[PDB]
């Protein structure tokens, strides 16, 4: 399956302790990173058991402020450069340990289409200077600012003697870094290794079992039913006998680097045969009965854009200046978040403080194509009643690249977000909110749309205390499982459907 990666920059940690639960759950079973990736501020001993699962990166990779000794993202293969880190880097590492990372082991991560590498002093991390970044940068990627900081606090074990060119992401032979550019003999765009024999079909992306397009492991172009072409077999082709158009029985959509007859949830099928997360200019959304979402050429509707999009690419949190961009639409094509700075605004610009009464603007927000992140929230609100109708979070863009929903350090006593059973991509994070219950009372078992979610909880109210209060779900509820107190907070109404109403 597919999920986004993280996006921290200078953002508030949501919860080092709960980041652990989050990362395991998000990555588990995820082969593809949507957008970017950034792992920061994790606990020294976090059990990040699923990070290795993901095979692809679309945006930048940051590791910073991270006390974790190991962050095992070993399968990541290519970086498509969809967004750049602080608009310039494909990868970055910063202050990753006061604890701290020893090695990254990103053995498969061989390609950067856009972006440089920004590394600062890493007290525990080594082997970042044993990477042939020159090779990693794509043949046509000249946006390759490279800064390798070898300022460390420890002795470094030599790079395994078993690595070609002693190129590695750690001291073990399991950490050897593959070379896919400087060995592209014959002038091929990308290769698996030295000589034309080991060039990849030009549709491939630094990973193939050979020169044929049926044999690509990763693609620049797209794997239609596993086979790479510049573009997918045209959705509509034509008959050269008359040269008139006709539907192509083999027509497919460029789903990320893959190509399909129908796109898995949250992907947008264009009429040029592509499957994006983001609509190209003048491409309107339509949703198919099979879950394929579309971005077909316009004669265009008005679209409200959230954080991470267009002129809002600069902001990862909502401020007062963003009110008119994020309001008036039932869905936001992008993300929204409530950070201490969202509430503080910008004292330097003499702005007004956020008024809690304006958070009711999301009452009709059925869908977020991005994220909902709250780290700052009025304590006058015991729950998220303003988001109860938020049935869908697509997660094309996630806060901190992970959160479909963040509730950290809040005054809310329950979640109460009755309709959010459709999580296209991402995780909720519950942290430092010792007033919160129902974390383990919602029948999460039946509320997931993909395998990227599981039970998460740190520094929230202990269930033992919620139990001490005599808390339980109302008898109207099947299984007794709910999101808040009372019969309306249950995932269903188990009794009689009589015409217009559910009654006991």
């Amino acid at each position: 399956q597919v999920c986004t990666g993280t996006d921290m920059k200078l953002r508030l940690p949501a919860s080092p302790e709960t980041h652990l639960d989050m990362l395991r759950h998000l990555y588990q079973g995820c082969q593809v990173v949507q957008g970017n990736l950034e792992l920061t501020y994790l606990p020294t001993n976090a059990s990040l058991s699923f990070l290795q699962d993901i095979q692809e990166v679309q945006g930048y990779v940051l590791i910073a402020h991270n006390q974790v000794r190991q962050v095992p993202l070993q399968r990541l293969r290519i970086v498509r450069g969809t967004q750049l880190f602080e608009d310039n880097y494909a990868l970055a590492v910063l202050d990753n340990g006061d604890g701290g990372l020893r090695e990254l082991q990103l053995r498969s991560l061989t390609e950067i289409l856009k972006g440089g590498v920004l590394i600062q002093r890493n007290p525990q991390l080594c082997y970042q200077d044993t990477i042939l970044w020159k090779d990693i940068f794509h043949k046509n990627n000249q946006l390759a600012l490279t800064l390798i900081d070898t300022n460390r606090s420890r002795a470094c074990h030599p790079c395994s003697p078993m690595c070609k060119g002693s190129r590695c992401w750690g001291e073990s032979s399991e950490d050897c870094q593959s070379l896919t550019r400087t060995v592209c003999a014959g002038g091929c765009a990308r290769c698996k290794g030295p000589l034309p024999t080991d060039c990849c079909h030009e549709q491939c992306a630094a990973g193939c079992t050979g020169p044929k397009h049926s044999d690509c492991l990763a693609c620049l172009h797209f794997n239609h039913s596993g086979i790479c072409e510049l573009h997918c077999p045209a959705l509509v082709t034509y008959n050269t006998d008359t040269f008139e158009s006709m539907p192509n029985p083999e027509g497919r959509y460029t789903f990320g680097a893959s190509c399909v007859t129908a796109c898995p949830y949250n992907y947008l099928s264009t009429d040029v045969g592509s499957c994006t997360l983001v609509c190209p200019l003048h491409n309107q959304e339509v949703t198919a009965e099979d879950g394929t979402q579309r971005c077909e050429k316009c004669p265009c509707a008005r679209v409200c854009y959230g954080l991470g999009m267009e002129h809002l690419r600069e902001v990862r949190a909502v401020t007062s200046a963003n009110i008119q961009e994020f309001a008036g639409c039932k869905k936001i094509f992008g993300s929204l978040a409530f950070l201490p700075e969202s509430f503080d605004g910008d004292p330097a610009s003499n702005t007004a403080p956020l008024q809690p009464e304006q958070l009711q603007v999301f009452e009709t927000l059925e869908e977020i194509t991005g994220y909902l992140y709250i780290s700052a929230w009025p304590d006058s609100l015991p729950d998220l009643s303003v988001f109860q109708n938020l049935q869908v979070i697509r997660g094309r863009i996630l806060h901190n690249g992970a959160y479909s929903l963040t509730l950290q350090g809040l005054g809310i006593s329950w979640l109460g977000l009755r309709s959010l059973r459709e999580l296209g991509s991402g995780l909720a994070l519950i942290h430092h909110n010792t007033h919160l219950c129902f974390v383990h009372t919602v029948p999460w078992d039946q509320l997931f749309r993909n395998p990227h979610q599981a039970l998460l909880h740190t520094a929230n109210r202990p269930e033992d205390e919620c139990v001490g209060e005599g808390l339980a779900c109302h008898q109207l509820c099947a299984r007794g499982h709910c999101w808040g107190p009372g019969p309306t907070q249950c995932v269903n109404c188990s009794q009689f459907l009589r015409g217009q109403e559910c009654v006991e």
